[PDB]
């Protein structure tokens, strides 16, 4: 499997099979992203138990290039894989990052992101502002 | 359960447990769109079996409006669930329709789309331009 984050989190396992949690596309990255989370995330998200999630949640965020399909070129489609970032809740583990294990891995190749064991410090630079909602920004994509 | 389709397809129960083939963003309908396959259509998917895809694939599209995170105004997010949207492989059966059942229902009340059962002739009216490609416009997002 690939190296593990600097914090120790190795990289979950089979996480392109976990369940959809939401969509999105942010303006500034050129990008489109898909929110999967395993079952324990799953199962809180449709429940709405969010305030907090629950110990065992991991949600992943998987990123790609914008890019355009030659049939049809008003429809953004992924283009190269850029990323997949994580977040494992343990309220205990990682009370200093808001309860979360945060991780990335980059690319295709899968390289550990992080210049040392305290990369998270950057994530919590942004997910701070999401502190009323447990650190969480993604508002589940409802179905029915 | 909901209502069948014009055409007697019914709505494919646990669709949204499915596993992830990729995403999309349509310009002009300002949507965000997730595309889940059942496994018949995952495994087509992962070994590039979709020449022409393998009868018993289910391909769902799903979108809702685009709508701004409160937090980040930048990340555009799922709003209103707007359609589930349905492809069945079946060479045999859907001949006339590409070898395609199509199917679509609306909203979170999940109502049939189509005037009758002729209803799948609009969808070819589009999907006939990805005829090459077995008449599907995804390509499988790439992840390692
Ligand atoms: C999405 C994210 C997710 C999904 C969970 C969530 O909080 O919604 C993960 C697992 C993750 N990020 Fe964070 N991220 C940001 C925003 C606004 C969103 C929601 C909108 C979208 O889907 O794009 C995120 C913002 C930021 C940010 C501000 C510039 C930074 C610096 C980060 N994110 C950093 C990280 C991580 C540090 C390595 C990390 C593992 C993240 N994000 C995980
Ligand atoms: C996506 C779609 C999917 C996923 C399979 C695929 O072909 O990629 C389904 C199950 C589906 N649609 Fe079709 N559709 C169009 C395009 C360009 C894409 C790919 C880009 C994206 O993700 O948005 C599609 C185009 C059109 C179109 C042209 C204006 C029409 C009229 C339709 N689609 C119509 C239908 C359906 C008729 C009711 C139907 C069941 C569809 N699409 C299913």
């Amino acid at each position: 499997e690939p190296a593990a984050a600097p914090n120790g989190i190795s990289l979950p396992a089979g996480y392109k099979d976990w369940k959809m949690i939401g969509v999105s596309s942010r303006i500034e990255q050129n990008n489109l992203r898909a929110i999967l989370g395993n079952d324990i995330a799953v199962k809180a998200a449709r429940e709405g138990r969010t305030h907090p999630w629950p110990d065992g949640a991991i949600l992943v965020k998987l990123s790609w290039k914008k890019s355009t399909h030659e049939l049809f070129p008003s429809a953004e489609v992924p283009g190269d894989f850029t990323q997949a970032d994580f977040m494992v809740k343990d309220a205990a583990k990682y009370a200093s990052t808001g309860g979360w294990g945060y991780a990335r891995w980059l690319g295709m190749e899968q390289k550990p992101y992080g210049a040392n064991a305290d990369f998270a410090q950057e994530c919590m630079g942004c997910h701070s502002g999401a502190k009323a909602a447990d650190y969480v920004f993604t508002h589940p994509a409802k179905l029915p």
